C-alpha cells in the first residue's frame, strides 16, 4: 500500500458507489489503474468486502445493548465462553479486553421481550459466566464501524 | 417493506457487490423489479449508503480501545461532553447507556503513542469528564456491525 | 380506552371512594354511562381492583429494606431465585433488572428481628445465590404506586 | 386496633370492593359495628383511603426504571434533592437508604423517549447530583405493595 | 432504672475507681443507697462487670486491622463463620451488617508477622470464606466504646 | 513490664473487682507487692483507667452502625473531617485506614430517629465529606475491646 | 551498620562501577578500608549483588502490565497461587497486599501477543484464580528499585 | 544487537561483577571483544549502569505500599500529579495505567510513622487528587526487577 491507496481507501470506506470516473478524477490516475489497485487491494485482503449500511430504526431494532460478561477460571472457559457469546443471534460484537479482563458484548433486538429470549435467557444458562452487566444503549452519538481512515 | 425487501436486504448486507442476476435468481423476481426495489429501499432511507469493508489490521490499527467515560451533572455537561467524544480522531462508537449511566467510546488507534496524544491526552484534558476508563481490546472475537439481519 | 376513561382512571387511582354523581358531575357524562365504562374497565382489565390503602406505620412496619440480590448462572438458577424471593412473607416486591443484573426486592418488617427471621436468615440459606445487599430505608420520600396517571 | 381490626383489614387490603355483609359474615360480627370500625379506622388514619388498581400495561407504562442517585455534600443538598426527586412527573417511590447512603427512585414510563425526556434530562440537569445509576426494569416478579398484612 | 440510675452510669463508665463519699457527694444521695442501686444495677445486669482499661501502645500493639469478611450462602455457612472469626486470638470484635451484607472483624496484633500468622493464614483457609478485605489502621482519632452516656 | 505484670493485667482486664487477696493467690505474690506494681502500672501510664461495663441493651441503644466516611483531598481537610467525626455525640469509635483510606466511625443510638437528627444529619452537612456509607450492624457477634491479652 | 556505610550504599545503589578512589576521597577514609566495609557488607548480606541496569526499551518490551489477582479461599490456595505467579516468564514482581487482599503480579512483554500467551492464556487456566483484572501501563512516570536511599 | 549481546545481557543482569575470563568463557569468544560489545552497549544506551544490590531488609524498610492514586480531569492536572508523587522520598515507581485509568505507585519506609509523614500526609494535601488508595505489601513473593531477559 502507498498514499494512493489509502485516498483510494478513503473513498471507498465512506461511499462503495462511486463512478471510477468520480474517483479516478479526484485522486487524478488513469482510471485503468485505478480498477487495478482497486482490485489488488481486495486480493491482498485489505478491502474484505463491500456491504450495504442498513439503518437499524428501518428494521424496528430499538433495544440496543452492551453487556459485559466474566468468566469462570480454569480449563478452556474463557476462550468457549467467547465463541458462545458470538453466536448469539443479535450479537455483532464480542472484545476480549484487559481492566475488567472480560468480554464486552454488542448486541441489537427490536424489543425488551426479544432481548429476553434470545440474549438474556441464554446468557443466563450458560454455567461458564461468572457475572453478566448489560447496559441499555439509549442514545447513539455516533457508530461509523466503517470509518477507518480519519 | 415486506418480506420480499427484507430477503433483499439480508443479501446486501454481506455483500452488496452480487449482481443483480444472481440477487434475482436467488429472491426469484423480475431483475428489473429488484432494481426498483432497491432504489425505493435507498430513498426511504432503509439503506443509507455502500461502504467498503477494510481490514483494520491492513491500517495497523493494533491499538484498540473501549472507553467508559463518566460527565459530571448540571448545565448541559452531559450532551456537550458526548459530543465531544464523538469529534475525537479514531472514535467510531460513542453511546450513551443507563447501568453506569455514562458513555461508552469506542476507538482505534495504530499505536499505544498516537492512542496517548490523540485519545487519552484530549480526553484527560475535558474539566466536564468525572471519570474515565480505557479497557484495551486484546481479541476481537467478532465484530460484524453491518450483520443487521440475523 | 379514550379520553374519558383516562379522566375516569386519574380519578379512581387517587380516591375509589368517590360517588358517581361528583365524578359523572365533574367528568360531564350520564351517571348511567360512566358506571358502564367502569364496568367495562374492569372487565378488560385495566382495573385489576380496588384496595384500601393501609398506614405501614398504622401496622409498626418500621423496618424497611430495599434488597439487591445476585442469582448464580446456569441452569435455571435465575428464574427459581425470583420466585422464592416472591414469596417470603414481607416481600412486596420483586424486579430483575438490568445494569447490576439482578433482583431488587423491597420488603417490610415492624423490627430488625422479625427482618432477620423471616427475611434475611431466608435469604442466606439460598445456594443459587451469589451476593445479597440490603439498604436499609430511613426515610420514604414519596410511596404512591397507585398514580399512574401524573 | 384489636385482633378483628386486623382481620377487617387483611381483607380491605386486598379487596375493598366486598360487600359488608360478607364481611361481617366472615369476620363472624354485626354489620352495624363492622361500619363503625371501619369508619375508625378512617379517622384514626389507619386506612388512608380507597384505589382503584390500575394495569400499568393497559396504560403502556413499558419502560419501567429503578435509579440509585447520590447527592454532594454539604448545606442542605440532600434534603432538597429528594424532593426535587419527588416531583418528577413518573417518579412514583423515593427512598432515602443506608448502605449506599443514597436516594432509590421508582419510576415508570411508556417509553425509553419519554424516559429520557421527563426523568433523565431533568435529572442530569441538578447540580446537586454527584452520580446516578439506572437500572431498567425487564420483569416485574411481583408488585404488590397494597399488602401489609401477610 | 430512674435518672438516678443514669447519673450514676455516667460517672461509673469513666471512673470506677471513684469514692461512693465523692459520688454520693455529686448525685447529692445517701451513700448507703448509692451502694445499693449500684448493686441493683449489677444484678438487673446493667453493670456487666468492671474492666481495668489497659493501653494497647503498653502491649506493643501497633498492627490494628478492621476486615470485611464476606461469606458463602447456603446451608448455616453465615452463623458458622461469624462464631469462627469470633474466637481467633486478637479479634475483639465481630459485628454482621447490612449493606455489604458481611462480618467486620475488629482485631490488634503487634506486628505483621503476628497478625499473618495468628489471623490472615487462619482466614485464608477458611472455606466459607468468599472474599476478605482487611484495611490496616493508621491512625485512631478515637476509641472510648466504655462511653455509653453523652 | 514483666512476665508478672502481664498476669496481673490479663486478669483485671477481665474483672478489675477482684479482691488483692484473690489475685495475690492466684499469681503468688506478696499482697503488698501486687498493689505496688498496680499503682506502678497505673503512673507508668498501662493502666490508664478502669470502667464500669454497660450492657447498651440496658439503655436502649438499639441502632448501631458502622460508617465508612471519604474526606475531600487538599488543605487540611482530612484532620479536620476525622476529629469532627470523634466529636459527634453516639460516636465511640474513628479511626483512618488504608485500602479504602478513609475513616471507619463506629456509634450507637437508641432508635433510627435518634440516629439520623444526631449523626447522619450532621455528616451530610459536612461539606468535606466526599461520601460517606453506614452499615447498620443486625448482630454483635463479639464486642470485648477490654480484652488485649488473649 | 554505621553511618559511614550508608554513605558508601548511597553510592553503590546509584553507581557501583565507581573507583575506590573516587569513593574513598568523597566519603574521606582509607581506600583500604572502604573496601573491607564493602566485603563485609556483602556477606553480611547487606549487598546481596550488582546487576547491570537495562533499557527495557532496548529489548522492545513495550508492553508493560500491572495484574492484580484474587484467589479462591481455603486450602493453600492462597500460597500457591502466589508462587505458580512467580515462575510465569516476565513476571518480575509479585506481591501480597491487604485491602484488596490479593496478589499484584508486575511483568514485562514485547507484545501483545507475548503477553496473552505467556501470561494471560496461563493465568486464566489456573483454577485457583477468583478473578484478575490487568492494567496495561502506558507511561513509566519512574521506576527506580535499585534507590533504597533518598 | 545479535544473539552474542543477549547471551551478555542475561549475564550482566544476574552478576555484573563476573570476571571478562569467565563470561568470555561461558560465551565463547576473545575476551577483548567481550569487553568492545560490553562498552558498546553502554554507549548505545542498552546498559544504562550498574548498581548494588541492597537488601530493604537491611535498611529495616518494613512498611512497604503500592497505591492507586486517581487524578482530577481538566487543564494539565494528570500529568502534574505524576511528577509530584514520583518527587515524593520513598517512591521507586510511578506508573500511569489503562483500566483504572490512573497512577499505580510503589514506595517504601519503615515504618508506618514514616510513610505517613513522608508519604501520605503529602499526597492528603495534594489538591488534584480524586481519590487514593493505599494497600499494604505484607509478603514479597518476588521483587527481581533486573531480570528483563528470561
Ligand atoms: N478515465 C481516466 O481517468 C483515464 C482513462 C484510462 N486511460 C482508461 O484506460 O480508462
Ligand atoms: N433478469 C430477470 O430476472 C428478469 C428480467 C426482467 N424482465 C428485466 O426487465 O430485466
Ligand atoms: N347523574 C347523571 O349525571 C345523569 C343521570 C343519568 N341519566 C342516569 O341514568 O343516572
Ligand atoms: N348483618 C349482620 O351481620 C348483622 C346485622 C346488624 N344487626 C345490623 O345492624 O346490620
Ligand atoms: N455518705 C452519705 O452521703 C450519707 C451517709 C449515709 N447515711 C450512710 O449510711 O452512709
Ligand atoms: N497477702 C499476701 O499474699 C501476703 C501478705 C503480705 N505480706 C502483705 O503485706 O499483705
Ligand atoms: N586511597 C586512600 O584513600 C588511602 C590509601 C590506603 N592507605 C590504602 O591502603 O590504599
Ligand atoms: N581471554 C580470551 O578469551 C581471549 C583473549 C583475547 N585474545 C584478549 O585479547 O584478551
Ligand atoms: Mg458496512
Ligand atoms: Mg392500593
Ligand atoms: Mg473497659
Ligand atoms: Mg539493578
Ligand atoms: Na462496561
Ligand atoms: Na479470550
Ligand atoms: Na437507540
Ligand atoms: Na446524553
Ligand atoms: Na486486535
Ligand atoms: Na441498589
Ligand atoms: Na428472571
Ligand atoms: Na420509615
Ligand atoms: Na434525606
Ligand atoms: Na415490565
Ligand atoms: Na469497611
Ligand atoms: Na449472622
Ligand atoms: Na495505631
Ligand atoms: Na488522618
Ligand atoms: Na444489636
Ligand atoms: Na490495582
Ligand atoms: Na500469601
Ligand atoms: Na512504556
Ligand atoms: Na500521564
Ligand atoms: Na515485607
Amino acid at each position: 500500500m502507498d498514499e494512493i491507496d489509502l485516498r483510494i481507501l478513503k473513498i471507498l470506506q465512506y461511499n462503495a458507489k462511486y463512478s471510477l470516473d468520480e474517483i479516478a478524477r479526484e485522486i487524478r490516475i488513469p482510471k485503468s489503474t485505478l480498477s487495478y489497485r482497486i482490485k489488488k487491494l481486495e486480493k491482498d485482503g485489505v478491502i474484505k468486502g463491500y456491504y450495504a449500511y442498513i439503518n437499524p430504526a428501518s428494521l424496528n431494532l430499538d433495544y440496543i445493548v452492551i453487556t459485559s460478561v466474566k468468566a469462570k477460571y480454569g480449563k478452556n472457559y474463557h476462550v468457549e465462553l467467547g465463541n458462545k457469546l458470538a453466536q448469539i443471534p443479535g450479537v455483532w460484537g464480542v472484545y476480549f479486553v484487559l481492566g475488567d479482563n472480560d468480554f464486552i458484548v454488542m448486541a441489537r433486538y427490536k424489543t425488551r421481550e426479544e432481548f429476553m429470549e434470545k440474549f438474556l435467557e441464554r446468557v443466563m444458562s450458560i454455567p461458564e459466566v461468572e457475572r453478566a452487566s448489560t447496559q441499555v444503549v439509549v442514545k447513539i452519538i455516533k457508530e461509523s464501524p466503517n470509518i477507518v481512515i480519519f
